[PDB]
């Protein structure tokens, strides 16, 4: 319930400090937009701070593809939280839905290993909440995605286009946060991981705050508060 998490452990966030971008460059247009000039730890550090300055429990991870990912699949099992009904899962390594299997980005089934906690498979975690943060920036455009590979992008990089956009992202599953991307009203990074840690501290609900900055993919029957305490 509201306030209710008030417990021993804070909360458990991810986060994938994978800056190997050569394979992702393509399924992840989102990865060649970054600051490289001024920033090395602050795109990865700027994820882990907010938790910090809360006092929370982050585990940072480094270069591991979608192959090493696996070994974190499992130790959502390996945990058994009883009391701890707060987690967050931050995601780097997404393609494009229905594109083919890449070094960086993912050559495995997201929709099968999601589908790991379901109550009628594993009832574990289902007995608590969960939140799912996404990185919907777009500095760049998105429409790049071809079938062939790419080894020296340096500057001549690859650069297309395709006939409207692809999303079938959408598994409608209620008592969860998601923060999947008429007005030009978008998500994005622009002023919201600032904000939404700006928030935290103030007693707001993570319900209220990826809209604070439209279409809000969400789905809930509780308010859904992350508290410092």
């Amino acid at each position: 319930k509201v306030y209710q998490m008030k417990s021993k452990p804070r909360g458990y966030c991810l986060i994938i400090n994978n800056h190997n971008f050569a394979k992702a460059r393509e399924k992840v247009p989102k990865l060649h937009s970054i600051r490289d000039r001024n920033g090395t730890h602050l795109d990865a550090g700027a994820l882990t701070t907010t938790f910090e300055e809360l006092h929370f429990e982050i585990k940072p991870h480094d270069d591991c593809t979608v192959e090493q990912i696996y070994e974190i699949l499992k130790i959502y099992q390996l945990m058994d939280h009883s009391n701890m009904d707060c987690f967050i899962c931050c995601i780097l390594s997404h393609g494009d839905k229905g594109i083919i299997y890449g070094t960086d980005g993912q050559e495995a089934p997201i929709y099968e290993l999601t589908s790991q906690f379901t109550g009628l498979k594993c009832p574990s975690l289902a007995g608590k909440p969960k939140v799912f943060f996404i990185q919907a920036a777009q500095g760049d455009n998105y429409q790049k995605g071809i079938p062939v590979e790419t080894d020296s992008e340096e500057q001549p990089y690859l650069e297309m286009d395709l006939s409207s956009p692809q999303t079938r992202y959408i598994p409608d599953e209620a008592d969860f946060l998601l923060g999947m991307a008429p007005a030009e009203g978008t998500w994005y990074i622009q002023s919201l991981c600032q904000s939404l840690r700006e928030r935290c501290p103030r007693g707001d609900d993570i319900l209220t705050i990826l809209t604070e900055v439209p279409q809000p993919t969400f789905t809930l029957r509780k308010k859904l508060v992350f508290p410092s305490d």
